[PDB]
């Protein structure tokens, strides 16, 4: 079953969502789910020797301003394999514009890693880690000649509100589309 | 096609079965196949810095007392990726109770690694390796507060008999269920 | 969707094809797509301590003389995961006979790694790298007692012509078959 | 120069010490510095499929009740190679008895990873992480038949006091010894 | 023996030098040789999720404007371990200022990897690879608040001339110093 | 201290020797100890996509017909780092001629991995594993144009006798040499 159309957004939306991981932490290959088929696809190789600082993917049954599912970043100690489902607790949101599109990204922790039990909001994350994530998104497209802008971070409530918006964007798109 | 409902238990049951691997040797992440969809899911992160000592997964079209497919452990030199099918020869069985449920696990070797050609029964395995596997299952849930009990090991015949039982448990469950 | 029947051979055949990777560079496990189901399967473990020198897989909706999809070798800096789709530019072809069957293999580079932007034909590849690939295929089955013969390399035009042949072999097989 | 006799305990003892790492996080091999020569030696392979949860090593020019240098555990995101020096800030201490010997171990963070800038005492560490470390030391020798006892954790002051003791134990031993 | 004072700069200076690697390609940890002792030391963890794109280290018995040995970058397919000696052929030089100091870095290939046999000058390197290296050095200190400037690349002759300068800087420093 | 001149051949020669590992299992880089300095050096990159099937190194204070220390192969489950000392039990010997020189290699197991407790002679090793090792040494230099010949395997007694010969070759060489 298609993990973008056929998985729900989460088991307890918006406090607990499913993250479908595309890119394990540590990868330079920018994988994306193929919308037509369900398979993992190489979108491109990053043009700089940078690596994704988080397990990176989508919330199923969401849509967003960049014409793709809403993006989620899960902090995993051991990275997962692509196309793994993680039950994830949103704790904040990175406010990014990407090539002119709103392209904000939920920051979340795995519900079922007790290391993160006390991580509940954006203030629980080491400041240098938030900075490292923002800096990656600030610079990783510089050699492609594409502009990104990072505004800062929102808290868990702002993240949850954005998840609800993205869920409605999917309904609107694929009530008529798929 | 669903690798739990749509793969057969094996090509020459019970002497050769299919193992659908969920967890590569060396992982601390406890992946499981999602029964509803077919996708890999993070069930939890082990609560201790322990790693699966075997490639760990299921026999398709089986069921078992813990309310999930029957568990199989494949000794792979190079671990496989999750959701890989391995043709596996049962050589023994670990007798485990897990949280009060019978939860025995086949020990098997890959048919198509010649390293293991002479591994045919539980006496062919290094004793310290059997001990390491049992000890993992004895201790890996201690910080979750869940009880496990390891009784010892059975031989290849006992493993094969248990495979036949698990195959019938699936028929009984999913002749009415799925 | 089945990535062998349900993916097209490519977006701009034969100059740009899809490669569906089975084996990441660096693996000793010989994975293959299961034709019946779509899942990754362990075909065998190489009998020697050799590793695939390329990301290795198939072109979807192709067939070939060895009774399987046409083989493609993609030069990836960071290997991909099995069952990843790569948009690939053919640059040459390895002329191999395998156990008596024609079993030539496209050599390609990822379109979306700028490292390879100037790799367009077989003369762009380091000679020692072509030699390493040929030598692997020359020797990797010696302990299985199976014969392989490597004739040399063809250029990108010869590769493209062979892709068109393999695409027609699939139509012929699965217009009546699947 | 010998990194046990010829490195000082630290640049600002006891608030900043040198950790000479023997074992990278994730290893099952229990490496130790060879006291006679300075080289890394395999002391043993852990008897269970457990891995060191921390970068593990010694403080130079220390001695301790188990007849070896005082042990230190450094929390590194990317593990270091054996025999690497890390400038480390003690934040707490694990109170362990090992085979009847006092064998407490400093817990420290790297001074020069900004991720850890706000980690200054034992209360800054996720509780589940302290539990995972203690559990490892509680169980990792069970198959060797050797007893360990973990009493709990002390704070950074208690750790610093123990570092000063271990430094004096070295002076006493190797004022007459080496 | 100290691999900075006791190794020569090379076997056929300046056409073939020794590179003493500190940092394997793919590392985020910035290791440096400890000048006082000879041991590997963690200088810092990069503040961004970037990795060294090359095997990175020093030419022995050199000195440079940043108060440390002259830097060399070796293109290794399989990264080496820290403190490994590589016989390296200079092919070009990255013109970098680092925090106000001249801090140029030789780009070299291993003499004894035949993959690189035809890499002899800066024009032999893929343009995107030179860009990736420069971009790393342009951005990797942005979160430390330290300025770097990359001027571009020089050819193999310019690299060789700079090696000869750095060799004389060591003689001048350590004819009086060490 | 130099781990070739300053380590003894073993603690209980010839039944237990020291192996000083140069090459971890899985490496394509052929590292060797530098005789002049003690440091690890890249001797060459293998010309084929083959990997060392064993942890590979030397017995200290030995010499041999190829003008270097006597070679030893240690079967490690988790490979060690270069320049690690392993206490090793010889179980057999590979009879190799390399470029015209006798170049036999001890096969050994780690004393302190209980997995190998019952491995005491060449008959204890899986036949396919001996074949894989021999095949590697048969083929790995084919692209260098250098001849190797593998005669077969000797048992543990023959290995032990060869260790005693190699120890005397060192005395003869470095009673006058070093
Ligand atoms: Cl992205
Ligand atoms: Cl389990
Ligand atoms: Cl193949
Ligand atoms: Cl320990
Ligand atoms: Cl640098
Ligand atoms: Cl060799
Ligand atoms: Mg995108
Ligand atoms: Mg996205
Ligand atoms: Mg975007
Ligand atoms: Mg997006
Ligand atoms: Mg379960
Ligand atoms: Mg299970
Ligand atoms: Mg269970
Ligand atoms: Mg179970
Ligand atoms: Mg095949
Ligand atoms: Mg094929
Ligand atoms: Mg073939
Ligand atoms: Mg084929
Ligand atoms: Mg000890
Ligand atoms: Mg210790
Ligand atoms: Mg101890
Ligand atoms: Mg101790
Ligand atoms: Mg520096
Ligand atoms: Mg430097
Ligand atoms: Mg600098
Ligand atoms: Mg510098
Ligand atoms: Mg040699
Ligand atoms: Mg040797
Ligand atoms: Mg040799
Ligand atoms: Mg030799």
């Amino acid at each position: 079953m298609n993990p973008f159309h056929e998985l729900e957004p989460g088991p307890e939306v918006p406090e607990v969502v499913y993250a479908l991981i595309e890119i394990p932490k540590g990868s330079r290959n920018k994988y994306e789910l193929d919308k037509a088929t369900g398979l993992l696809k190489l979108d491109r190789v990053l043009y700089s020797p940078f690596f994704y600082p988080v397990d990176y993917g989508i919330i199923p049954q969401t849509w967003y301003d960049d014409g793709d599912p809403f993006d989620i970043m899960v902090i995993m100690r051991e990275p997962v394999y692509p196309l793994t489902i993680i039950e994830a607790r949103p704790i904040g949101i990175m406010k990014m514009e990407d090539s002119g599109d709103k392209d904000w990204k939920v920051l979340a922790v795995p519900v079922e890693d007790p290391y993160f039990n006390d991580w509940k909001d954006i203030s629980d994350v080491p400041k240098a880690f938030l900075d490292e994530i923002a800096h990656f998104f600030q610079r990783y497209k510089e050699l492609q000649g594409k502009t990104t802008k990072i505004e800062g971070w929102g808290n868990a409530e702002e993240a949850k509100r954005e998840i609800l918006r993205a869920i409605e964007m999917y309904k609107e798109k694929f009530g008529k589309e798929e």
